């Protein structure tokens, strides 16, 4: 399947893309303003995500930081990323289907929109300005809005026993991103569609 990453943010964002424990195609890259990469995951891929950082620096051997979404110090990411992160995420050809969402439950950094490029389903969209309306307990000094099982680590926000309901600080993401995960068992926005489909992933999409 192909994702064309698209940054139309004003500022560069280094891409990343994996499921966890490997890297989907390179697994990362910079994409300065306006600048489109386009991946391609494997069909089967299950439990992908893609996401920005911001405000990083490689050296030559793609090794590094980021103030967000950092993944393990490469430029090439193998693994998930540093919260606070938006998440693209999916898993593909699952019993003849594609399933994609947006998570803020590792918090938000970049707005998001993906959506498919092919037929026969909606995409999903978290363009809100979560960063400047972040609750003060949740900002990330090292930028971005933190989800709260991040700040505080308790079983209620992390879901930990599978049994945890809304928090005031889910609500605020869910209230600015009604059509993200806000926190582990909110009620799925997941979008159903057909197996093998497209996908483009836009950073910054209100433009």
């Amino acid at each position: 399947a192909t994702f064309e990453i698209v940054n139309r943010c004003s500022y560069t964002v280094w891409a990343a893309a994996s499921k966890g424990d490997a890297a989907l195609d390179a697994g990362g890259r910079q994409l300065n303003s306006g600048e489109s990469w386009t991946i391609n995951v494997e069909p089967g891929t299950k439990g992908g995500k893609i996401w920005a950082r911001t405000d990083c620096y490689f050296d030559d051997s793609g090794s590094g930081i980021c103030k967000t979404g950092d993944c393990g110090g490469l430029l090439r990411c193998k693994r998930f990323g540093r919260p606070p992160t938006t998440l693209a995420e999916f898993s593909l050809n699952q019993y003849g289907k594609d399933y994609i969402d947006i998570s803020n439950i590792k918090g938000f950094n970049v707005p998001m929109d993906f959506s498919p490029t092919t037929r026969g389903c909606r995409g999903v969209r978290c363009a809100a300005d979560i960063v400047g309306q972040c609750p003060a307990k949740l900002k990330a000094p090292g930028g971005g809005c933190n989800d709260a099982c991040t700040v505080f680590q308790t079983s209620e926000y992390c879901c930990t026993t599978g049994k945890c309901g809304p928090t005031e600080y889910s609500r605020f993401f869910k209230r600015l991103c009604p059509d993200a995960f806000s926190y582990v068992l909110d009620k799925p926005t997941t979008v159903t569609c057909p197996g093998s489909s497209n996908y483009r992933v836009t950073f910054c999409p209100t433009a």
